DNA sequence: GGGGTACGTGATCG
DNA sequence: CGATCACG
């Protein structure tokens, strides 16, 4: 026993076994069990039921599946006992199979833990959990360039580059003469490709580092490997990396090793308009990166001239790749082990899943049966439950406060869980304020119970932490005290999560109840202290001390968040999240803050997206820089009557109104015919490959009846001929990208205009 | 060699 | 309107 990194299962025989992936003082064992069985519970309406119900049959691979054991269990179920039967099942395949020939049963009430995966049951029920040890990985940063050129399907240019980085240092690899230190240059793309392949097994990495591998770099390789006739044998038992469907996008794995895709970690850790490698290196390390683009990296290519700079831009995408890599996996790697699933699927979920996840391996071991998903019709009726207003103008000196970490103790003082909520007989119970939901005090909840140790765990590690004279552990318990800290405070949320199996609305309402009593309080006790709340959410609040110095309004707030902690009782915290030179804010999670080292946060405003013109995009920056960097709503009004006139006046170049949509289906799917699709349907009349995957570029013209009878693809766009639709691109494209930030300052969307 | 088929928001179609 | 579709 070392470290285990991974768990899947293989069929052999026709039978399953499962495969555990570990690492053991530097060496990589595959443990393999072949005695686990797959299962499901159900609930039946009599004993003598059973005996209809193990006769239950059903067919997969044209071969018949059956119920291999049966056996009547006692759990616990919304805090209640209850008698179930364990179904067995002779492959997990045979679950989604036969699943529904149960449930469809008169005396089957209800079934139960139905949707597991086969290798999360495994680890759940064995008591194992991942990433466990002092166990010291080895990483590897992999990226590719190709040659793109407008609208082509994916894969038709080839790779022209693969960098790869480690401790080592960062290298290319190319089938074109360079003369650079770290470049290897191969005779063609078949040879570049295997000599990836050879890095890869050469240097076994435990870890392999891409910046959107998911969804670009091996999809790419995969193509061009098949283009080829070439394997990539890149998994530890040779097999190729496997493209997985997750939601409409991709996931790949690599068996053996971690797939570690850094573009979904870094989307949920730290906010920002756009998700570039350049934005997100300097986001994290404070340090500028060039980028080359696509049109430059073809140019180069094509030409055989300047391509020393496109070789240092993808040695550099390498490196960068991976000092961002070894930045995000210690707390993935954390967060794996805390909920006691793979970094591979830790890194590409929610925390409302993590939760889940953390809650289904809890329930095994108190003896709980989980809840079920919600159905489509149940997940839309929670949607639609129901269940202040922010200060308008621009402010200077905000200071902004989190409120989080005061829900987790407000669930376990009160026994705020779905099993305590009005339960009959019951001898004592908390009322929440306003709502009146009761919560039995006579047991713990289930979830109270869990935070309360989460929470006693954090308090544990930090005295450890204190009295600790050794940086190393310091280090990997400060992740430790985080990844606590982060799940925790995931809870307050989940209650209302409309996929959630402990989904509960009223738990909700009673902890948004009870916390707004400390809102209040915190509210009160700074409009005291000259302090001007413009924004307050369930999450936190921005203030200034209106006309104050900066310096003033920062230790006023400090001193503050030290006085409050300090009335408030037990671990409910107030935390000073930051300060802000200037900001706005529109409606709740809408607003726009710039730091005093002139970075621009925003929440719900940005529209750096390919969807939007470049005219829409560029308007809306420059009215954002008018206001937080200029602090001038008139300038950033005026920008926008010039821009709108200068449409009106056909005075704004085409390239600036080219909207980009990707074609996700073959053409004859489509139910609803956007712009991009009929211009889609035209190209393939003419002999285009339309294939999914293709982007659409297309400019709106002038004219009767909507908007995609009047699309025209980009490439047959004549300026003499066409003339773009002025209306469409102020009332559609570059009013609605200003509208909603302007409308904080007292305009709407007339006043925009001459 | 498997395996749960994000999620939340806004636009344009029908 | 609800339904469909795409962004990152
Ligand atoms: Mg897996
Ligand atoms: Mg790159």
């Amino acid at each position: 026993a070392g470290m285990i990194i991974d768990a899947d299962y293989i069929t052999e025989d026709g039978k399953p076994i499962i495969r555990i992936f570990k690492k053991e003082k530097g060496e990589f064992k595959v443990e393999y069990d072949r005695t686990f069985r797959p299962y499901i519970y159900a609930l039946l309406k009599d004993d003598s039921a059973i005996d209809e119900v193990k006769k239950i049959t059903a067919e997969r691979h044209g071969k018949i599946v059956r119920i291999t054991e049966v056996e009547k269990v006692q759990k616990k179920f919304l805090g209640r006992p209850i008698e179930v039967w364990k179904l067995y099942l002779e492959h997990p395949q045979d679950v989604p199979a036969i699943r529904e020939k149960i449930r469809e049963h008169p005396a089957v009430v209800d079934i139960f833990e139905y949707d597991i995966p086969f290798a999360k049951r495994y680890l759940i029920d064995k008591g194992l959990t991942p990433m466990e040890g002092n166990e010291e990985l080895t990483f590897l940063a992999v990226d590719i360039e190709t040659l793109y050129h407008e609208g082509e399907e994916f894969g038709k240019g080839p790779i022209i580059m693969i960098s790869y980085a480690d401790e080592e240092g960062a290298k290319v690899i190319t089938w074109k003469s360079i003369d650079l230190p770290y470049v290897e240059v191969v005779s063609s793309e078949r040879e570049m490709i295997k000599r990836l392949v050879k890095v890869i097994r050469e240097k076994d990495p435990d870890v392999i580092i891409t910046y959107n591998g998911d969804n670009f770099a091996f999809p790419y390789l995969l193509k061009r490997a098949e283009k080829l006739g070439i394997k990539l044998p890149l998994g530890r038992d040779n097999s190729e990396p496997k493209m997985q469907r997750m939601g409409d996008s991709l996931a790949v794995e690599i068996k053996g090793r971690i797939h570690f895709d850094l573009f979904p970690v870094i989307r949920r850790t730290i906010n920002l308009p756009t998700y570039t490698l350049e934005a997100v290196y300097e986001a994290i390390f404070g340090k500028s990166k060039e980028k080359v683009y696509a049109h430059e990296i073809a140019e180069a290519w094509e030409t055989g001239k300047g391509l020393e700079r496109v070789a240092k831009y993808s040695m550099e995408d390498a490196k960068v790749t991976f000092e961002l890599g070894k930045e995000f996996f210690p707390m993935e790697a954390q967060l794996a082990r805390l909920v006691g699933q793979p970094v591979w699927d830790v890194s590409r979920s929610s925390t409302g899943n993590l939760v889940e996840w953390f809650l289904l391996r809890k329930a095994y071991e108190r003896n709980e049966l989980a809840p079920n998903k919600p159905d489509e019709r149940e997940y839309e009726r929670r949607l639609r439950e129901s269940y202040k207003e922010p200060e308008k103008g621009l402010w200077e000196g905000i200071v902004s406060l989190d409120f989080r970490s005061l829900y987790p103790s407000i669930i376990i003082t009160h026994n705020v869980s779905p099993d305590t909520l009005n339960r009959e007989n019951c001898k004592e119970y908390d009322v929440a304020p306003q709502v009146g939901h009761r919560f039995c005090k006579d047991f713990p909840g289930f979830i109270p119970s869990l935070l309360g140790n989460l929470l006693e765990e954090r308090q544990k590690i930090k005295k450890r932490m204190k009295e600790s004279k050794d940086p190393v552990e310091k280090k990997l318990l400060d992740y430790r005290q985080r990844a606590i800290k982060i799940l925790a405070n995931s809870y307050y949320g989940y209650y209302g999560y409309a996929k959630a199996r402990w989904y509960c609305k009223e738990c909700a309402e009673s902890v948004t109840a009870w916390g707004r009593q400390y809102i209040d309080l915190v509210r009160r006790e700074l409009e005291s202290r000259g302090f001007k709340v413009l924004y307050i959410d369930t999450d936190g609040l921005y203030a200034t001390i209106p006309g104050a110095k900066h310096e003033e309004i920062k230790e006023k707030a400090l001193k503050f968040v030290e006085y409050i902690n300090s009335k408030l009782p037990g671990l409910l915290e107030l935390e000073y999240e930051g300060f802000y030179a200037r900001g706005f804010f529109v409606t709740k999670k809408k607003y726009a803050l710039i730091d005093e080292e002139g970075k621009i946060v925003t929440r719900g405003l940005e529209i750096v997206r390919r969807d939007w013109s470049e005219i829409a995009k560029e308007t809306q920056a420059k009215v954002l820089e008018a206001i937080l960097k200029h602090g001038n709503v008139d300038e950033a009004v005026k920008i926008v009557k010039e821009v709108t006139e200068k449409l009106s006046k056909y005075e704004i170049p085409p390239e600036k109104l080219v909207i980009y949509e990707q074609i996700t289906r073959p053409l004859s799917e489509y139910k609803a015919i956007g712009p991009h699709v009929a211009v889609a349907k035209r190209l393939a009349a003419k002999g285009v490959k339309v294939k999914p995957g293709m982007v659409i570029g297309y400019i709106v013209l002038r004219g009767d009846g909507p908007i995609s009878k009047r699309a025209i693809a980009i490439e047959e766009f004549d300026p003499k001929k066409h003339k773009y639709d002025a209306e469409y691109y102020i009332e559609n494209q570059v009013l609605p990208a200003v509208e909603r930030i302007l409308r904080a300052f007292g305009y709407r969307k007339e006043d925009l205009k001459y």
